[PDB]
């Protein structure tokens, strides 16, 4: 419409993955569980922060799984996870804390931490991680971005040259389904 431009495929194939651009909506299932890592969404080639509105049916209890936005930044590259639901694995369980950031009607744990050689969007590279992770989930509402991307800022994130930006259903361990549309 509004405004899908990008279709995020990271080893979708590893469950069902079904999409329609012009609708902007998608829907990916691995109930049978998966073995590996998946990344899929839609969204754009060039992100910003501009707001994102969505709307999700996401069932991933007993999966290491996210219901996020999801994008990238050119450089210094970055790669990060705006969480708004989640399975088992939270991420600020592990990585580096970096406090707390209100948006959007709830707290949202923010934490970091720094990959070494792992797949990104240029091959394989170093890149910090960003996380945002809401402490009272849900699967539908509006992401005031902006408020997430200017708090990341104070941290070292570059808060300019994005890559893609998407809404993303992630997954690397046990079984889910999730159906998605971004207004
Ligand atoms: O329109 C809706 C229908 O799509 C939904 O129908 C079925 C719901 O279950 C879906 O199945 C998937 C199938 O893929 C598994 O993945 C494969 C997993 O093994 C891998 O080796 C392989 O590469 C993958 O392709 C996944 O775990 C499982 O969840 C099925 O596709 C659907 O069509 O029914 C309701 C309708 O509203
Ligand atoms: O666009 C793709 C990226 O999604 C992928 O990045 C990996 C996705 O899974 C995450 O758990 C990892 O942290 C991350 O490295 O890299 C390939 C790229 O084409
Ligand atoms: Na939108």
């Amino acid at each position: 419409s509004a405004g899908i431009n990008y279709v995020q495929n990271y080893n979708g194939n590893l469950g069902d993955f079904t999409y329609d651009e012009s609708a902007g909506t998608f829907s990916m299932y691995w109930e049978d569980g998966v073995s590996s890592d998946f990344v899929v969404g839609l969204g754009w080639t060039t992100g910003s922060s501009n707001a994102i509105t969505y709307s999700a049916e996401y069932s991933a209890s007993g999966s290491s799984s996210y219901l996020a936005v999801y994008g990238w930044v050119n450089y210094p590259q970055a790669e990060y996870y705006i969480v708004e639901d989640y399975g088992d694995y939270n991420p600020c369980s592990s990585a580096t804390s970096l406090g707390t950031v209100y948006s959007d009607g709830s707290t949202y744990q923010v934490c970091t931490d720094t990959r070494t050689n792992e797949p990104s969007i240029t091959g394989t590279s170093t890149f910090t991680q960003y996380f945002s992770v809401r402490e009272s989930t849900r699967t539908s509402g509006t992401v005031t971005v902006a408020n997430h991307f200017n708090f990341w800022a104070q941290h070292g994130f570059g808060n300019s040259d994005f890559n893609y930006q998407v809404v993303a259903v992630a997954a690397w361990s046990g079984a889910g389904s999730a159906s998605v549309t971004i207004s």
